[PDB]
Order: C-alpha cells, then sequence, then structure tokens
C-alpha cells in the first residue's frame, strides 16, 4: 500500500506548482476534495495565520493533516490545532527546536533531503559525485539526529527532496535507485509532482517546458513506478491521477 | 522502444471511446496532431468512402497509417491509398481473403485475439478456464494460419484483444502475464485505451463509471507497465499521455 499525500498550498505564489488556496474556504474545499479523491494525508503548506485555520477545519473534518514547515513554532501551532504529521523540508536542520518538538509530540516526521552548498545558495544545485550515496548518507545522519532527540525511528519518513539543490539528472538517478533507499527500512516518500524536471522532460517541440498542469500524467507514472519499487508514499497535486495510477498497478500486479 | 499507435475513429458513434472524426478535415487534423504528439502509427478505423480519403491524406503527409478493418476489400483499398499496416480485429478470421492480401502486400498485420462462443454473440464474454493460455494458443494458431497464407512471420503483430468477449478480470490476467505473450517472440500490441474495464476500475464513489475522457491516466500507466514488460506497442486515444508515460519510464529506467 502506498500513501497518497495531497498538496494544499495555502500561500499565494505566482510560480506555484499547484493551486493557491489562500482563501480559507477554497483551501478547505480543496483539502476535502483531495481526501475524497483518495489522499490519505493532506499536506498544508504556507505563516501561522494562514495555515492554522485550514489545518483546524480539515482536522475537524477527520482528515489526516501534515504541516509542511521548517519552523518548530508553526509546527507546534499546527499540532495544537489537529495536525498529525510534520513535513520538514529542512530535515530538522533549519530548526533545532524541531526534533524536541517531534519527540514531544510522537507523530510522524518527514525528513526531506536538502543539502545546500551554502545557506545563501539553497537552490544552486549541488555538484554530487554520487547523489544516491550522498543523499542516503545525509538522510541516515538526519535520522540519527532525530533519534538522538528522543524521536522514535518508527515515526520517521525519508524523502530524497527531488529538485532541491538537485538537477533533473540527479532526480532520475535517485528514482532509478529508489530500491536502495527503500532498503534502509525507513519509509520513503517521493515528491516529484509537477516539478521542473518534468517540465523539462516533457518540453514541447520548440523547447518550451510543459506547463505545470500538463505534468500530471508523468507525475502519476512516477507514482506507479514508486509503488512498484516499495515507496511508502507519494506527495502530489493531482490526487485522482496518482490514485488512478495506483489502482492500475494493483490491478495489474495482483492479477493472479 | 515502444510504438505508439494513435486511434483515429472516422465513424460517427454515440458510444465512441474517443472522438468521432467523420469530417475529413477534422480527422486529418487529428491524425497529424497525434503524429506530432509522438504517435509513430495512426490507426484509421471506419466504410471505404469514409476512411480512404483520410488514409490518403495522412499517407501523403508522410504518416505511417494502419487500417483498422476486418474486410480484405477495405484493407486493399487502404493499401492502394498509402496505408502501411493492416490492423485486423478478427485476426484474419472474418475474411479468408485477408491473409492472401497480406501475403501479397508484405506489410505488417496485427492479429487481434477475439474468440467468440458464436458469431451471433461476439460480445458475450467467453468463459475461460485459463484465459492467458487460451489466448496464447489462439493467437499462435492465427499466426500459423497467416504463415500458411504466405505471410512472413516477421510482419506479424499479436494483440490479446482486451475487452473483446473478455471481462475486466480476464483483462487484468492477460496484462499480468504480458511477459508470457511477449515470450512468443512475436511483437505484442496492447489496446487497453479507455476501455470499459478502466471505467469500472475507476468508478466513482457512487459506482458510476469513470467517463471515457477520464480513463487516460490509467491508460498511460498501462502504457508504462507495458513498456516495462516488453510490449512492442500501445494503441491509444490520448497520445500525449502515453508518450509522457513512456518518456518517464525511459528516464527512470535509464538513470545509470
Ligand atoms: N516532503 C516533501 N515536501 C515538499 N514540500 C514542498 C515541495 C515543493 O512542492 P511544490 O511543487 O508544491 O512547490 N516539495 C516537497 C517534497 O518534494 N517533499
Ligand atoms: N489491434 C487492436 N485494434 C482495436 N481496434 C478497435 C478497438 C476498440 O477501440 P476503441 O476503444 O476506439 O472503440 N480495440 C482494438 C484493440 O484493442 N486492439
Ligand atoms: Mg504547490
Ligand atoms: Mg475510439
Amino acid at each position: 500500500p502506498v500513501q497518497v499525500m495531497g498538496v494544499l498550498n495555502v500561500t499565494d505564489d505566482s510560480f506555484s506548482d499547484g493551486g493557491c488556496y489562500l482563501d480559507l474556504d477554497d483551501a478547505v474545499k480543496h483539502g476535502l476534495a483531495m481526501a475524497a479523491a483518495g489522499a490519505g494525508i493532506v499536506d498544508v503548506g504556507g505563516e501561522t495565520s494562514r495555515v492554522i485555520p485550514v489545518v483546524k477545519e480539515l482536522a475537524a473534518q477527520g482528515i489526516t493533516v501534515s504541516i509542511d514547515t521548517m519552523r518548530a513554532d508553526v509546527a507546534r501551532a499546527a499540532l495544537q490545532n489537529g495536525a498529525q504529521m510534520v513535513n520538514d523540508v529542512s530535515g530538522g536542520r533549519a530548526d533545532p527546536a524541531m526534533g524536541p518538538l517531534l519527540a514531544e509530540a510522537d507523530v510522524p516526521w518527514v525528513l526531506m533531503h536538502w543539502r545546500a552548498v551554502s545557506a545563501d545558495t539553497p537552490h544552486v544545485p549541488v555538484r554530487y559525485g554520487n547523489v544516491v550515496a550522498e543523499v542516503r548518507a545525509d538522510l541516515l545522519a538526519s535520522v540519527a539526529d532525530a533519534v538522538a532527540a528522543g524521536v522514535d525511528p518508527a515515526r520517521l519518513v525519508l524523502d530524497p527532496g527531488l529538485g532541491f539543490a538537485k538537477t533533473a539528472q540527479h532526480n532520475w538517478a535517485i528514482l532509478h535507485a529508489l530500491p536502495e533507499l527503500v532498503a534502509t527500512g525507513i519509509p520513503v516518500l517521493v515528491g516529484a509532482s509537477r516539478k521542473r524536471f518534468l517540465g523539462a522532460l516533457l518540453a514541447g517541440p520548440d523547447g518550451v517546458m510543459r506547463p505545470t498542469d500538463g505534468r500530471d500524467t508523468a507525475t502519476a507514472v512516477i507514482s506507479a513506478l514508486a509503488a512498484l519499487h516499495g515507496a511508502w508514499g507519494v506527495r502530489v497535486h493531482d490526487v485522482r491521477a496518482s490514485v488512478d495510477a495506483i489502482k492500475v498497478v494493483e490491478a495489474w500486479m495482483g492479477a493472479e
């Protein structure tokens, strides 16, 4: 079984990969629709003034909500309001209070991989000698860090952080070696949904990138392959598409 | 490499799985767009008065056209007009003149599997004891038939005929055992695109089937899995979607 984590961007952002639900009610509506479509987790990302109210209503609607934040304070607020998981793009590195909070709360923590050369250059891609190996080592160190803080390992989730200070080539390399990360025995979450690499993969005849909205099929296919290779879950914008993919894989793979 | 065969239904049909391009120019436009999207073959299906003109223009535009017909006469007309492949849903069983025509023409021939209990009940699903094994045996016999007619085996293509006198369960069984059919050493074409089984797989909460247009992601995923398991090609309505899927598989599987 593969978990489907639907993305709910509560920020307003011109460059967004997938819908801006700044408006409380649209956002809530969107979260609900995603759960209805099969998402077992709704990942709300914003700061507190915007996300809290969304997290609160969704949690009140029985939805399993993840808070996508690098700040322990926003996380704590999220938790106080019904969130059941913390999704940290910094893998605990941005906020020293994060681990202790997770140790206090005992809820799942996603440690996403994001190793920048420097703090002022978080998006410059890192020149990796062996991205798979480096990413793995980095993640295991982040696990050690979390554990040392009192977090039960069983609550941890690894995420290779596709496209974060990584090229499309690094991305493909990580996916190809997905089974090696899965082999760490710690659940792996894949977040490729609508990312740049897909825009590039699917560029038009001209050389113009496929629009964000046109990257869902590719995203869905990455979900099926992820499922085939043991991933724990997938983080996506178009829930239906990835759920459809999963149903196919299961129907195919289970056909006696 | 997996061939992408785009569907061009030149009939008018209320129940169509995918667009009705009865109008010469729309049809042509559609065929061209499919080639542009990456389809290496455009499968025109109608009778002669409707398909011929489409086949002729497409072939004049350099497109590799397949004629989807059970009639040797329509096929011959198609060939006279530029078609380069014959797609026969009857596997040569509807028209005794078909094999000799293919032996004369020396172009690829798709032998689709479609075993009905009877002629008057072509759509009643056959009660199979072992669909995979029966389908295989049937196809190999159709190969023998074609060969005996002077057709070079190298020109043959097998197609399990998904959903033709088959249940969704049979369909899934055939796909799961795709590698066994691939092992015949004869190229295999998969035609699952938007079929009923997918409508059922993806039925809504209510129990209402997913609309035809909503079956493309599933179709695309079947394309990726087919690619992974050695299929020769896929026959689809939404070319972009299946091409996208193929690009993903290749990027993933080739990531050193
Ligand atoms: N755990 C995890 N969290 C994330 N949060 C935001 C984005 C970028 O998302 P966007 O495409 O909505 O901007 N990507 C990830 C990711 O890949 N993994
Ligand atoms: N070779 C082959 N030919 C076919 N022709 C028509 C349909 C039904 O197609 P539609 O969905 O456009 O009605 N299916 C096949 C098929 O599965 N394989
Ligand atoms: Mg987004
Ligand atoms: Mg059709």
